[PDB]
């Protein structure tokens, strides 16, 4: 029997979705999530990965491509690719060349997950939840700390916001920008912090045990549904702040040593069918990179600008450069400082 294994982020997928191309295919697939670039790069750079499809930002893929830890996709196996937004395949492409590695799968952007009507209560009517000053000035953090806190587990992510917040290039590869005025700033917000991860925001963004986080669009649109249909009154929301955000795209790309290309295959081809990421955009409220899908994903996803956003909330997204060796260093001595206290 044919067996594929998988290692996608959580939350991102419909519930369905391998069921189906088990059913559809007969190939008996093995899922697993993570939450962190850094645990798959971690993985991809220690040996065997032990998975025939992962899924990385392109940010990071660019990075790992020097390594040889992928193969080239065979672009004859993926008839469907014709189905990929070209503009959104020319962004990827300045992160993997003649998009030879990787299929883009879903997108988004960095920004601030909120609580409607606590922060509307903590910080007034006027709360300036449609700017990084919410949760990145000092005084307003204060006092959101009575209802709770959290950042994103990403150093690349929060320290190019807080670049971009101060003024500084979102990529600077200035390495006293790093230790002086984003370390500063981050240390003044620490301890107002309740913890830094990457996926237990939505839940408590959906129960109401946290009111403000750094988060992925579509994994706080997820808590804003989960607090709907679960009826429990909590208002969760979304802001792409007027300062501009990270831009991130995520990509399936395939292990150099991957065990069982040809169903690795069959299963890129499968999420490359309109209606099949369409679906799945259905579910996990982010944008996917699929132009033929767009009419097929449903009106209150496909129309919420916070993540099918217009040209000009689009026109502010910045992405995240490959940095080198000393700036690197730099900003992840910064990082254990931040995180560790
Ligand atoms: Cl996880
Ligand atoms: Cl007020
Ligand atoms: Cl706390």
């Amino acid at each position: 029997q044919k067996t594929l294994h998988i290692y996608n982020w959580s939350d991102y997928i419909a519930p369905d979705t391998v069921a189906n191309f088990e059913k559809e295919t007969g190939i008996k697939v093995v899922y697993d999530v993570f939450d962190s670039n850094e645990v798959l790069e971690g993985k991809l750079m220690a040996g065997s990965t032990g998975f025939d499809l992962v899924v990385p930002s392109a940010s990071f893929l660019e990075r790992q491509l020097t390594a040889g830890v992928f193969q080239p996709l065979d672009k004859s196996k993926l008839p469907e690719w014709k189905n990929l937004d070209p503009e959104l395949l020319k962004l990827v492409a300045k992160h993997d060349p003649d998009n030879k590695f990787a299929m883009p799968y879903m997108w988004a952007t960095t920004g601030i997950g909120y609580n409607v009507d606590k922060v509307k209560a903590v910080l007034g009517e006027n709360a300036p939840v449609d700017s990084w000053d919410l949760i990145l000035k000092p005084e307003n953090l204060e006092k959101l700390k009575s209802c709770g806190v959290s950042f994103l587990d990403a150093p690349e992510e929060v320290f190019a916001t807080v670049l971009n917040y101060l003024g500084k290039d979102p990529n600077s590869t200035k390495a006293d920008d790093y230790t002086g005025p984003a370390t500063d700033l981050l240390l003044k917000l620490r301890p107002n912090i309740r913890y830094f991860h990457s996926s237990q925001y939505i839940n408590d963004l959906a129960n109401g045990d946290i009111c403000v986080a750094i988060g992925w669009a579509g994994d706080v649109w997820q808590a804003s549904n989960r607090a709907k249909e679960a009826k429990n009154g909590v208002n969760v929301s979304f802001s792409i702040p007027k300062e501009g955000a990270m831009a991130f795209f995520d990509v399936f790309a395939m292990p150099a040593d991957a065990k069982n290309k040809d169903e690795a295959y069959q299963f890129l081809n499968y999420l490359l069918r309109p209606d099949v990421v369409a679906h799945i955009s259905d579910h996990v409220f982010y944008a996917n990179a699929n132009k033929a899908a767009t009419p097929l994903v449903s009106a209150e996803v496909r129309e919420n600008p916070g993540i099918y956003p217009p040209a000009d909330v689009r026109a502010k997204l910045f992405t995240l450069k490959v940095q080198d060796p000393k700036i690197d260093r730099v900003r992840t001595r910064a990082w254990t400082k931040v995180k560790s206290g």
